[PDB]
């Protein structure tokens, strides 16, 4: 009375949602929110979610998806490794940490004005950017991830952005099953989340 | 000469990656394809030689070799740790939970306590980052967060721990042990014995 269950990708939950969720609970004291995290293969029905927030193109079968904001990808690494990089061409001297989406590194090299390499060895594939950024922190390799999800780390200087080049491969989306009606707590949560998302998208042009 | 290992992500980053340089120095012509997952995997569907998982070692169709035990303890940021004097003080904070099913009861039990509304985490990695941010109090294997404890950005308020599972090297009984596999198996078991030894020591 009333129950609301939301699942979000872990990187989005700890990098973005949780810093703002105190605002939601103040403005909606009566909604009992059940937040869980997942790794972007979330199955709404199996986990009992009303909404799932995930990353990609917004065209998931059986799903209605509302765009929140873009998450452009950039190179992120430890200061150790950052000092050793002068041009993006130096990157092939390092382990390239990557996600299961295999075209992010060639897409980014393109955006940097380099051929569309194509990194199979040496490289390690990560289910979550959190695991990828922790590996990058520990000097294992060079990460390619959304800067806007690791703002704290960057502002604390605990990790570094060595280049300006970005590439836009996906957005964060609020998704829901077409099969299910939107409850009143769902509508309340959606309104608050869209407001917060608009401030974020607005901030990146600002 | 390829070898595909899929390891749960907390284990990969908190323990296996800092030691992999050794392996790559001792077998420089193995092409390891390391991937991570969230402990809920289908070895066949993902096409792995080995998976490394947390749990009880009894997954149907798979040969599971134990590595070491992973006892869970309470972990939080410095300020909330100061507010924590005894275990009963914990219910004053939000309990950060994993999708298991469930470990807080057993930990309470182990700390001599009897029988709020909170957050479930697919990975201890996400859980530990919320604990650093002050969102709540985590229950997770301290052995996987040596880095955060050494710098004291994360604190362990209580000595109580509770064993609920181990890390395991698993393989479908079906497909054959490759030579690259055998070499990884030997090296990993040696590295794991040092770790278990160290806990007693």
């Amino acid at each position: 009375r009333d129950v609301l269950t939301v699942g979000a990708v872990g990187t989005f939950t700890v990098g973005w949602l949780l810093p703002r969720l105190e605002d939601f609970q103040a403005r909606h004291p009566f909604i009992d929110l059940r937040l869980s995290t997942h790794n972007n293969r979330v199955d709404i029905a199996a986990e009992g979610l009303d909404y799932a927030i995930r990353f990609g193109g917004g065209a998931w079968h059986g799903t209605e998806a509302l765009a929140l904001f873009e998450a452009p990808l950039t190179v992120l690494c430890c200061p150790e490794v950052a000092a050793q990089l002068h041009s993006p061409a130096d990157l092939l001297q390092h382990t390239l940490l990557r996600s299961y989406r295999a075209d992010e590194w060639p897409l980014w090299f393109q955006a940097a004005g380099l051929p569309a390499h194509a990194p199979l060895t040496r490289s390690i594939v990560f289910d979550t950017s959190l695991a990828m950024l922790e590996a990058a922190r520990q000097g294992v390799g060079v990460a390619l991830a959304p800067a806007a999800m690791f703002a704290r780390q960057l502002a604390s200087e605990s990790i570094r952005r060595p280049f300006a080049t970005e590439v836009s491969t996906g957005s964060y989306w609020l998704t829901r099953l077409q099969s299910r009606g939107e409850t009143s707590a769902m509508l309340a949560f959606r309104g608050w989340l869209l407001e917060m998302a608009a401030v974020e998208a607005r901030g990146r042009l600002e």
